[PDB]
């Protein structure tokens, strides 16, 4: 079987097209955004521009017609509000035009979903991006947020930080490239409070210190990324002792991060569980993963009425039963 996937909920555009076992097209235009910031309508105006280009691109890619795919799914929520309307008018557009069943598909659930594909069974996922920070795993039939950001996602940590450096977005790399010349541990907050996420002090801290010009900046960065990812493993291991589950799988546009990648190999590997970690395009904002989920939902019978393709801008990662494990 074959559908046909697009993701908007923030700054990227993704189209993709997979059946069961493998993905057949995955296509990328994102809103060029040099100073950073979140731009609900300028995203929403980028969605709308590129939608045609991208599905044309897409079905070339992938050597299919609209009318082989057999179920059309759509990025739902959370996410900026413009965007997701957007997407969800072109998803049900489609689904009009070719009399296709249409499937509204969480963002986060989709990002660790995508993973299954690889044959990843049941795991504890790390998801980090620039918007969102949640640890996530199966529990009750659905998927329960054991740890997730009480302020800001750690992407977005990290790109303010970067920003106040002078280093352009997308910060991430940057810093990641900064913090390997590092030598020096300074102390700053812990990112952990309670079960969760919290990097506004940490970051605030970090530029305070940035400021007084009494530090390496490459030792900043290298401090930064130290504590903030020391929080996300720690969070990550709770959910795994908690939860006793073999695998862990780290998604979302963070997952690019090397150091990351290392600390949570160590953490595993430590507990003779299972780490994997999607090829880039699947981990970042992508259609794939929104195609792939709402595959398995379809095949498990779920089929969308009208007023179910509602945006849901705050879709919280537990509202939906996961009936296709
Ligand atoms: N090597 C890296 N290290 C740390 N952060 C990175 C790295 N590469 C990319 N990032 C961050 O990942 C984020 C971009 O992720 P991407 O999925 O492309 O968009 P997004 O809007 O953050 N996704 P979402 O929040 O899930 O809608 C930015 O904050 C980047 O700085
Ligand atoms: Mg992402």
């Amino acid at each position: 079987m074959l559908a046909l996937g697009i993701e908007g909920t923030a700054h990227t555009l993704g189209i993709g097209i997979v059946s069961e076992d493998k993905v057949l097209a995955n296509v990328f235009d994102t809103l060029t955004t040099e100073k950073g910031g979140i731009h609900p309508k300028e995203a929403a105006e980028h969605h709308a521009r590129l939608m045609k280009p991208l599905l044309r691109k897409a079905l070339s890619e992938a050597g299919v017609s609209l009318d082989d795919i057999d179920v059309i799914a759509f990025s739902q929520g959370p996410g900026l509000g413009p965007a997701l309307r957007v997407v969800a008018t072109a998803a049900r557009a489609l689904a009009v035009k070719y009399r296709k069943p249409i499937v509204g598909v969480n963002h986060c659930i989709a990002h660790v979903e995508i993973t299954k594909m690889f044959g990843v069974k049941d795991p504890v996922g790390l998801y980090v991006s620039g918007g969102n920070t949640q640890v996530l795993a199966l529990e009750g039939g659905r998927y329960r947020v054991f740890g997730e950001t009480l302020d800001i996602g750690i992407g977005n940590a990290i790109d303010v930080f970067a920003r106040e450096l002078g280093l352009g977005f997308p910060g991430g790399p940057k810093v990641e490239k900064l913090a390997e010349k590092g030598e020096k541990y300074i102390e700053l907050p812990y990112a952990v409070k309670g079960m969760d996420l919290s990097f506004s002090g940490l970051l605030t801290e970090a530029i305070r210190k940035y400021r007084s010009g009494k530090y390496r900046v490459e030792d900043l960065a290298y401090s930064f990324q130290e504590t903030a990812f020391a929080a996300l493993v720690e969070v990550t291991e709770r959910a795994v002792a908690h939860t006793e589950k073999d695998e862990v799988v780290l998604v979302g546009g963070v997952a690019a991060n090397n150091r990351l990648r290392e600390m949570l190999r160590i953490m595993t590997e430590d507990r003779g569980i299972k780490f994997f970690v999607p090829p880039y395009d699947l981990c970042r904002d992508n259609g794939a993963m929104i195609a792939y989920t709402g595959l398995r939902m379809y095949k498990a019978g779920i089929s969308f009425r009208l007023e179910e393709t509602i945006v849901k801008q705050k879709f919280r990662t537990d509202e939906v039963e996961i009936v296709w494990h």
